[PDB]
């Protein structure tokens, strides 16, 4: 949105005119200019064609943008005769500059040499410009320009009767924008790159110009033109481009001009005679201290061509279709330039942080498991809810608990945990509730009646998927509901009842089961949402967004990734669009109140990181709506903030474009046990009650009946009565007594439990004596009860003590399962074992430091280095110092960022502590300094 090269139609029309009438037309002159044939399609003018001029216009917009970025970082900028700088260029002015720029080389009827007919060519081009203003004065003169005086101004700029500048709009951008595009061919590339870099640096600064050349390379690649290398160790004779001259290194040194004080400037002449001396090499030139300080190209880096396909694939690529396509089709070339440009807007952000190692959405952790289970219980048993709190297995759950759930838990994953039975229990929940829910002063709605009514009148079948569509429908267009929901979820709500909080907490994962319906709704890469905010808050947003934007610039020689990392980490990171089910649209028609939204979020997820699903389908009308619960890995980083039109209510509106970037650097550390600890308390309460019941039921362990029975097993062998009975007592019951007794005396074991498993059942035994083996049966069953009780009870105790501190607990329950215990109490302890099992097996803990551990360490080094540099530099040095104080202040938070990062690196802060100590002393120093003046 706003004004751009690619969006605007007038500029494009001008370019199409320029191509159709001159640039597309063949060179009519005799100078070495022939039609180049590219894969069948011919381009007549390759050096000064359509790709060229379009590239210049792109260069212009790019320059303006990076100038603005430089001003934002607080860089002292090159000013003109008026107070204006390049960063002060008006969008309208820019349109003028670009429309003029279209015709800059329209004049050439041949490839101009060093011959001076070039002047005539420019005049010819001017003529073309004028003819393109007279073509449609109606739609162009009162609108785009002002008067034909203006038009003759730009016409005169295109004339270039003299090498003019100081004119902020046209002169610098057109002249420099033109001469820059010739880097691809000019012979010693290092000297030319340095010259142009210095030249533009005077206007924009080192960083921003570095960015402009960096993106220029990508433009070249996009328009399928050669990208030249850069070798700091170049041995070629350095060429002074300002003229045809070269520096001459005489014996012992380089011949410089007359002193005239004493640091005399290096003198250079054209092709002269050699007198036991040679011309200065490129590397030699680059090694000069003034150069080394002025130019970031001391680094031997920068390799020509494209990274990869080092073969002749590059030259065939340049000899291919796309070169002809870029040179003959305006919209296509513009598409190339814009895609490269936006890519350039995104790449440094991604270069700042660790890479997404797949893992699109996270796997549930312990707390989210426990929370999902608690929620499941509250849905299943709405009796848990009270006017103030939710009681559950003897555990009081206040409002702050559910708020903490909304904050800490990622409710989309929690949603993944839930099932259709819960979506069904929404009915029982709303049945239990008939309490009012408040908008953000209007009349409240009795939610219960609302849902119940909806379901009984429009869902007689009681179908669960229908329940899901109805729930989502409530999310979409019921303001009173979703205002409270979104607010409470994002912790920006006013005075709201506990039950509103509870309901939102339950409903956000259930609504996040919008995933179940229309899962194959492909995330749309472009999504808008509208927001109405105070001008103060809006200004704050603008400042933070800009703080991030200004410090993301494309890499050339210097890095600048740690500053980007820092500023992004510090500023909002857009929490304002997370922790709830945010409604979004692609059509730029708002869900509600389009007329009031003064801030608009344009969201871009080309990587599909935003797991967004559509609200409503292709049926029931054309639906262009989506819901988003942005995952904690994904951050929304601002790329541009533009003005665009104004709204009707009088508020000036702004649009912030964010791009979805996923990285573990964004995953938040959370204190474990906000949900799982009280959950464990609940379990502990269950088992405490069961143990109390058994222990009160228990009779004192009379060991006699074991001993006595033992005597009988040893006695029956000598009674000569029944051999089968003898055999069964000595070979089956005897060992059971021995092992169950030895087990019972010693602590809990597998021996006594498996002794309990080896027990002789009632299915047997019946075939034996009924007169006196009856009492044997009696005694043995008494021991059945003794052992079952003992095992269960001490197992329970062990478990409870285990829970007092988590995994060690679940294993303890395994032996006791099958035998003994009164009915239903066993089923209870089984339920608890089931919950324990759920946590123990489904828990997973993700890490904020992935494969790029190298990156995290190196980047930390760079970070603390840069911070140290800024801080120590600031401790050395009337008007300026005032801003210097703010400069001090931001550094504090930079140090805090460093600290937290060092924390995150090891899931020992000496140096950072030292920097803090620096911060205190220069705090006092600058305080006394600020007080003095």
């Amino acid at each position: 949105m706003g004004f751009s090269l690619y969006t605007d139609d007038t500029v494009k029309a001008a370019a199409q005119y320029a191509y159709d009438n001159y640039l597309g037309k063949p060179y009519t002159g005799s100078v070495e200019s022939a039609p180049a044939n590219f894969g069948g399609r011919m381009v007549y003018r390759q050096h000064h064609g359509l790709s060229h001029t379009l590239r210049t216009m792109a260069y212009a917009e790019l320059i303006v943008e990076e100038a603005r970025k430089a001003k934002l970082r607080g860089e002292t900028l090159g000013k003109f005769k008026d107070g204006r700088t390049i960063a002060d260029v008006t969008p309208q002015e820019l349109k003028k500059i670009m429309i003029a720029q279209a015709f800059f080389v329209a004049g050439r009827d041949d490839e101009a040499s060093d011959a001076k007919n070039y002047q005539k060519y420019h005049e010819q081009s001017r003529d073309a410009f004028l003819k393109y203003v007279k073509d449609n004065e109606s739609t162009l003169i009162p609108d785009v320009f002002k008067d034909q005086e203006d038009v003759n101004f730009y016409a005169r700029v295109i004339e270039d009767k003299s090498h003019d500048w100081e004119s902020t709009p046209a002169h610098v951008l057109i002249n420099q924008g033109h001469m820059v595009d010739l880097v691809r061919v000019k012979q010693p590339p290092e000297s030319f790159l340095q010259r142009y870099f210095s030249s533009m640096q005077r206007w924009i600064g080192s960083q921003a110009t570095e960015a402009v050349f960096g993106i220029q390379r990508q433009f070249f690649h996009a328009t399928y033109e050669v990208v030249a290398g850069f070798d700091s160790d170049n041995k070629e004779p350095h060429l002074v481009v300002s003229g045809l001259g070269r520096y001459v290194i005489g014996e012992d040194g380089q011949p410089i001009r007359e002193a005239p004080k004493g640091d005399l400037k290096v003198f250079p002449q054209t092709y002269k005679l050699k007198e036991n001396e040679r011309l200065m090499r490129v590397d030699e030139f680059l090694k000069l201290p003034e150069i080394q300080n002025t130019f970031p190209g001391s680094g031997k880096h920068l390799q020509g061509g494209m990274p990869g396909m080092n073969e002749m694939d590059y030259w065939n690529r340049l000899n291919s279709l796309n070169r002809a396509r870029c040179e003959n089709d305006v919209d296509f070339c513009l598409k190339q330039l814009q895609t490269a440009h936006d890519k350039a807007k995104i790449e440094p952000i991604k270069q700042a942080f660790q890479s997404s190692k797949g893992k699109e959405r996270r796997q549930p952790n312990v707390d989210e498991i426990a929370a999902a289970r608690i929620i499941q219980q509250i849905l299943a048993n709405p009796d848990c809810i009270h006017d103030d709190h939710v009681l559950i297995n003897g555990q009081k759950l206040e409002q702050q608990f559910f708020r903490d759930l909304l904050a800490k838990c990622e409710m989309a994953v929690v949603g993944s945990l839930l099932n259709d039975t819960d979506i069904g229990n929404i009915d029982t929940l709303m049945r239990h509730e008939k309490d009012t829910e408040f908008h953000s002063e209007a009349v409240p709605v009795k939610i219960g009646e609302y849902w119940i009514n909806d379901q009984r009148i429009n869902n007689s079948s009681g179908n669960i998927t229908q329940k899901k569509h109805d729930l989502i429908f409530l999310m979409q267009n019921d303001a009173w509901y979703f205002s409270r929901v979104n607010a409470i979820a994002q912790n920006r709500d006013k005075g709201s009842t506990f039950k509103e909080v509870l309901i939102t907490t339950l409903m956000t994962p259930l609504t996040s089961k919008a995933l179940v319906d229309t899962s194959q709704a492909k995330p749309p890469t472009r999504l808008f949402r509208g927001l109405n905010l105070s001008e103060e808050f809006t200004k704050g947003l603008i400042d933070q967004a800009n703080a991030m934007i200004a410090n993301t610039t494309e890499r050339l020689f210097t890095d600048h990734s740690p500053e980007a990392f820092k500023q992004i980490k510090l500023n909002d990171l857009s929490k304002m669009s997370g922790r709830t089910n945010a409604s979004t649209t692609t059509e730029i028609k708002l869900v509600k109140e389009t007329w009031d939204s003064n801030v608009i979020f344009e969201m871009l997820d080309p990587d599909g990181l935003l797991h967004s699903k559509q609200v409503g389908r292709h049926g029931e009308g054309t639906e262009s709506e989506f819901s988003v619960y942005l995952p904690e890995d994904v951050a929304l980083v601002p790329v541009k903030v533009t003005l665009d039109g104004k709204t009707q209510k009088g508020e000036n509106r702004y649009v912030f474009t964010f791009v979805a970037v996923k990285s573990p650097d964004f995953t938040p550390r959370h204190e474990s046990g906000y949900a799982v600890e009280p959950f464990l308390r609940m379990q502990a309460a269950k088992l405490a009650e069961v143990k109390s019941s058994i222990e009160k039921a228990q009779r004192a362990p009379d060991l006699e009946t074991i001993f006595n029975l033992q005597n009988e097993v040893e006695a029956v062998q000598y009674s000569h009565l029944s051999t089968g009975y003898k055999n069964f007592l000595k070979n089956t019951v005897g060992p059971v007594l021995e092992n169950s007794l030895s087990g019972l005396m010693e602590s809990d074991t597998d021996t006594l439990s498996k002794a309990l498993a080896a027990f002789p059942s009632d299915t047997q035994w019946s075939a034996f004596n009924f007169e006196e083996a009856r009492q044997a049966k009696r005694q043995m069953d008494a021991i059945k009860q003794m052992v079952g009780n003992k095992v269960v009870l001490d197992a329970l105790t062990q478990c409870q003590d285990a829970l007092e501190k988590g995994a060690l607990d679940a294993l303890k329950k395994i032996p006791s399962e099958k035998e003994m215990g009164t009915i239903r109490r066993e089923l209870r302890e089984q339920i608890q074992s089931a919950r324990q099992e759920l946590e123990s097996l489904q828990r997973a803990v993700v890490t904020p430091v992935v494969t790029d551990e190298k990156k995290v360490r190196e980047r930390y080094d760079a970070l603390i280095e840069n911070t140290s540099k800024k801080i120590t530099e600031l401790e050395t040095g009337l008007d300026a110092v005032k801003k210097g104080i703010s400069n001090l202040s931001n550094l504090k938070q930079e140090v805090t960022v460093l600290r937290n990062e060092k924390i995150r690196m090891h899931v020992f802060s000496d140096v950072e502590k030292l920097e803090q100590q620096i911060q205190v002393i220069d705090t006092k120093l600058a305080d006394a300094y600020l007080l003095e003046v």
